[PDB]
């Protein structure tokens, strides 16, 4: 069906073959689940660039192993997998090692060739679209599992006839059934990996595609050690957030005037005060709601966090604290730990939001971004659960200041006073530094006052005069043209002002915006490629510029201070622009060098790691 090979010719039989005769092939593991250290590899396919595949039972069949390591051992190519971290993790812990520098990942390379596979922009055709490897095989292959397999897995189960219903299965499975099943993928992997090659050359991508593959090795290696965890202060912690929930339901009942079920979608359209007229759905703090697709006024997530109604907050809040103490504290922590370590999944190119379309990082299992930063009560129940290496203690470090100075090095093109501001004193203060120029405070003293903070954070997500006007209490109204924030007049002197004093910070935003417009995407200087198709959101280009290029300074971290441990510690997990280390008790020299090897002036500021506290636990260090 037009593809390199036929693999239904000359496929699904090989053997104990010789790999060093190929520069690239497939790999993909058959597991009994999905949890490291728990479930073991009981098969695995490999595809060849020459028509050649083949799955092994190694439960049936245990000369493969050894073949395998035969094989692997001088094995100078590339190695390929859909899922890089989880086929080496898995191998890993039933005693395959495999060459980890030589590994590549198809998902990844996926990324950097389009951010938005699932992103549903005015003009999509169906369902989302997404990463896995039956919809990207479809999508640049044009190839697809013929779905017999399924039904006779199905016949023998009872399940839909689904990957993602049989896959939980397959272990139970008579080994040629799982060879159908198996074999397919390893071509598939390897034909988009293939594909992905003239894509990559067509496109210049070799860089942020080479990028990505130099820090992957060390999100394996950070994912494969885990943290280590104290389960008996972890049971005492949710009895903590048994408490915190009933505070929180109380609150919550509080601003309804009432006790409701927030799970009812009916009472939950009640306590906000959900009116329709004119065809128009508001909630009783104004706010503009839309409508689900059963017709009803939608209350999800996004809304509520639009809305100025302190209700909005409570349910939010006690959404989250539920899903804290269950997912977060039961199930990640005391009922998925192995040997009293927690190993979260770490997402190289997903960010903490789900959204694809920029550098950033983010766990799963537990999620450890999702510990609070403003309620210092919640992580100061949860950190204390969270242990550094045995014998060692935690360090814990900050990026300080992080994507505000990434806004001023991508603005310091257009203005060399930044570049010599922080030049003078490094620990300058970026909204501290703009309120001592144009005569206005660095905060909020009283609501209206314009401050500089709120100034700068509207031209880092860019923000329009009247959501500017918004954020800083100053008078604005709704307009049509739909519907809009129009600044007042008192708003729109004070953002001119700003930009005569503040010179460079409007042509950031103009040349983001008419280059993504034009050429169609704009770049970070490692070379991640941003794209705004037909110009949509093309207005966002130079804020997404920023967390893309304080995304990729993020992975330049990782690698910098992976390296300045070596063997005198360990980093244990990064959190927003926090950096946390397993150090020797003897822990001032090992983190002299790492500051050293992480601070640097190699942009047109400088990126400083200032230290935030040491102790026996995650708490501690970060003295709560």
């Amino acid at each position: 069906r037009l593809m390199k090979l036929d693999w239904e010719r000359t496929g699904r039989r090989m053997g104990f073959i010789d790999l060093s005769k190929y520069e690239v092939w497939s790999y993909d593991t058959e597991c009994t689940g999905l949890q490291y250290k728990v479930d073991k590899v009981f098969g695995f396919s490999i595809a060849t660039p020459d028509g050649q595949s083949g799955y092994f039972d190694v439960r049936e069949q245990p000369e493969s192993l050894q073949w395998l390591a035969e094989q692997v051992e001088p094995y100078k190519g590339t190695i390929v997998c859909h899922n890089a971290s989880f086929d080496y993790r898995m191998s890993l812990h039933s005693g395959i090692k495999l060459p980890l520098s030589q590994i590549d990942d198809t998902g990844i390379r996926a990324c950097c060739i389009n951010e938005h596979e699932s992103t549903i922009f005015p003009w999509t055709r169906g369902r989302a679209g997404d990463y896995s490897l039956d919809y990207l095989a479809k999508k640049y292959v044009g190839a697809q599992k013929y779905a017999e397999i399924y039904d006779e897995l199905a016949a023998l189960f009872g399940g839909k006839a689904t990957r993602k219903t049989q896959m939980p299965n397959l272990y139970r499975a008579p080994s040629g059934l799982v060879r159908k099943y198996a074999c397919p993928d390893a071509e598939l992997t390897l034909e988009l990996w293939l594909e992905q090659e003239e894509l990559i050359k067509k496109r210049g991508l070799e860089r942020i595609v080479a990028f990505e593959r130099k820090v992957m090795p060390t999100l394996i290696r950070t994912e494969a050690r885990g943290v280590r965890v104290d389960l008996d202060y972890a049971e005492q912690a949710i009895f903590k957030m048994d408490g915190v929930v009933r505070e929180n339901q109380a609150k919550m009942f509080a601003l309804a005037g009432r006790e409701f079920n927030p799970n009812s979608p009916k009472q939950v359209r009640e306590v906000f005060g959900a009116k329709e007229e004119g065809g128009v759905w508001k909630s009783r703090d104004g706010t503009i709601l839309e409508r689900t697709a059963t017709g009803n006024p939608c209350l999800d997530a996004d809304a509520l966090r639009s809305m100025t109604d302190p209700l909005a907050a409570a349910v939010l809040e006690l959404r989250s604290n539920i899903k804290t103490k269950d997912t977060f504290l039961a199930k990640h922590v005391v009922e998925h730990s192995v040997g009293g370590r927690v190993y979260p999944n770490i997402n190289q190119m997903k960010g903490e939001d789900g959204g694809t379309g920029t550098g950033r990082l983010s766990y799963t299992g537990p999620a450890l971004q999702q510990i609070p930063s403003r309620n210092k009560r919640i992580a100061a129940i949860i950190k204390p659960a969270f242990l550094p290496e045995e014998g060692q203690l935690w360090l814990d470090s900050d990026m300080a200041s992080f994507e505000v100075r990434i806004f001023a090095h991508l603005v310091a093109a257009y203005n060399p006073a930044i570049a010599k501001a922080y030049a003078e004193n490094p620990e300058l203060d970026l909204h501290q530094w703009v309120g001592d120029l144009m005569g206005i405070p660095r905060n909020a003293s009283y609501s209206g006052q314009p401050n500089a903070k709120q100034m700068n954070l509207g031209m880092i997500f860019n923000r329009g005069d009247g959501a500017v006007a918004d954020s800083l209490g100053m008078p604005w109204e709704w307009c049509e043209f739909i519907r809009y924030k129009k600044a007042g007049r008192e708003a729109k002197s004070i953002i001119a002002a700003y930009h005569s004093q503040i010179q460079g910070v409007k042509t950031l935003a103009t040349r983001a915006q008419k280059i993504a417009e034009e050429r169609g995407w704009i770049q970070t200087a490692h070379g991640r490629r941003l794209r705004f198709p037909n110009g949509y959101k093309s207005y966002k280009a130079s804020g997404i510029l920023i967390q893309a290029t304080a995304a990729d300074e993020n992975k330049e971290n990782w690698l910098r201070i992976e390296d300045a441990l070596g063997s005198d510690g360990s980093m244990i997990l990064n959190t927003h622009d926090s950096y946390s280390m397993s150090v020797d008790e003897n822990w001032k020299p090992i983190w002299e060098r790492v500051k050293k090897a992480v601070e640097r002036q190699t942009l047109r500021v400088p990126l400083l790691l200032e230290f935030d506290g040491v102790g026996k636990n995650w708490a501690e260090a970060k003295g709560l």
